[PDB]
């Protein structure tokens, strides 16, 4: 334990207090003949190379500090040290793959990878001799990644993109804060440039003109959408702060973005998710994409929860049961300050519950109520101005966040669509309600007369992700870090 036993390393050596497993590190030695794991320089590199992407996503003090470490004892050729060390950070990358998909959540979104993970399980440990047996360690590695090929195709561009890391690019610059087409480009060289930076097509762009000419247009547009921007083709600073986005940050989104696909790395064949920073949704039946929709998500001050969950159920012409923390917090100020509130929004006080007694107001005075004391709940009867709109699409959690409907479409026209108290409104609820209940064989035989709860036959799993880069049709796309969860990658 205090110091692993090897003959070839001292007791004296730092790697001692830099080991998080000193017994399962003596039995992949002791099973080798204690011999060095990591001669080939070419295995040693790929697994620096796979530390660097955990390192730059800054999400993990764990391997961060292991990293230096090895980095240092290879500066200093003590290569016994960089081997024990080395095969000690294999196994808690090992325990990282396995342990991703279950706990990660934490790592991303909650707190850091600071503390050692439990050793990888038996599974992975066998797979660990045998790559040994076989001088297959890298490939070993590979097999530890996500399924999803949007994993490969991240980790490519990022590799693409650290060859060229430190090469000058001038800032694009404009005077006017919006330039349109037809208007004159002091800096068109530069803008250029950082349209080729993200992988567009720059080769049909003209070379010699200074102003934004025609061949620029679909240019600007296409970054626009890249980056989930209104694809108006005017340079404001919206796509200004992007276009004078470093490589050194590009390459921290990519790294951050790979790394938690592990979070969410399957594809099932029945499946909902929801990307938060990218303001849309998607559901899987039977392996196909059946149904996609925009989003309004949780305000910064509100946010949606990054969760796991499942659909169960479905209520059609719901009521909204008012939290508690918004009836204190939002409706019962405006109460206070409009006799005519409930009335206008059409909600009952309420004073019970499963057959609540419907509080009279007026008979309540409403300047001596103080919000956090008011005894009473707020009940929102069905009507298609209803919160919940028409449709609640019911997934049970300890946070109470789950998808519905809203008359409020006005929101699904601006591109960054944070507004919510955390739940999550769907803009074309009555196909998702339709496409739901068609895929469970309950198709109603008429619309309901009023609120009609359905049970669905499966449960159908829920993924509310946070991913601010991907792949899609040939190109990564970005999006702004709207909770500021990728703000340690930037250095922000």
């Amino acid at each position: 334990q205090r110091f692993v036993e090897l003959g070839w390393i001292d007791s004296t050596s730092p790697v001692n207090e830099q080991i998080t497993n000193p017994a399962l590190v003596e039995q992949i030695y002791h099973s080798n003949n204690d011999q060095l794991l990591w001669s080939d320089l070419a295995t040693a590199n790929h697994f620096e190379a796979q530390l660097e992407v955990i390192h730059r996503a800054s999400f993990s003090p764990l391997f961060s500090r292991q990293l230096f470490a090895l980095k240092s004892y290879r500066q200093q050729d003590r290569w016994h040290e960089y081997d024990v060390l080395a095969t000690d950070t294999l196994l808690q990358y090992l325990s990282y793959a396995e342990q991703a998909p279950k706990v990660g959540i934490a790592w991303f979104f909650e707190g850091q990878l600071d503390q050692p993970l439990a050793p990888p399980s038996e599974e992975a440990q066998l797979a660990l001799h045998m790559a040994i047996g076989n001088q297959s360690l890298a490939r070993l590695m590979d097999e530890y990644t996500p399924q999803d090929p949007a994993y490969q195709q991240l980790l490519q561009a990022y590799q693409s993109l650290s060859s060229i890391e430190f090469n000058e690019v001038a800032l694009y610059e404009q005077m006017e804060r919006l330039k349109r087409p037809g208007d004159p480009l002091s800096h068109r060289e530069a803008l250029v440039q950082r349209l080729a930076l993200v992988n567009l097509d720059t080769t049909s762009i003209l070379n010699d003109v200074a102003y934004y000419d025609a061949s620029l247009e679909k240019p600007i547009k296409q970054f626009q959408k890249m980056h989930g921007l209104q694809t108006d083709g005017v340079i404001g600073p919206q796509t200004m702060k992007w276009l004078n986005t470093s490589v050194t940050e590009r390459l921290a989104l990519l790294a951050l973005n790979a790394e938690r696909i592990r979070l969410w790395p399957t594809q099932q064949d029945s499946m909902i998710v929801v990307n938060v920073p990218g303001f849309d949704m998607k559901y899987w039946d039977a392996g196909r994409e059946v149904f996609e929709s925009k989003v309004v998500v949780g305000k910064t001050t509100r946010p949606t929860p990054v969760m796991n969950t499942k659909l169960d159920s479905l209520i059609i012409n719901p009521t909204w049961n008012v939290p508690h923390k918004i009836m204190v917090e939002d409706i019962l100020p405006m109460v206070k300050r409009d006799s005519e509130y409930l009335a206008n929004h059409h909600m009952e006080i309420i004073r019970g519950w499963s057959d609540p007694e419907v509080i009279d107001p007026a008979l309540i005075d409403w300047e001596a109520v103080e919000p956090e004391t008011f005894p009473y709940r707020l009940r929102q009867q069905a009507g298609v101005q209803n919160a919940l709109g028409t449709y609640k699409f019911n997934t049970p959690n300890s946070r109470a966040i789950y998808l519905h409907d809203t008359p409020s479409k006005h929101l699904f026209n601006n591109a960054s669509r944070a507004f919510s108290s955390g739940c999550i409104r769907v803009e074309n609820a009555e196909k998702f309600a339709q496409t739901l209940l068609a895929n469970q064989g309950i198709t109603l035989d008429d619309f309901p007369v009023s609120t009609q709860a359905i049970a669905l036959k499966k449960r159908i799993p829920v993924h509310i992700i946070y991913q601010t880069v991907w792949y899609e049709e040939g190109v990564l796309h970005y999006r702004d870090d709207i909770y500021h969860y990728d703000a340690l990658a930037l250095g922000n």
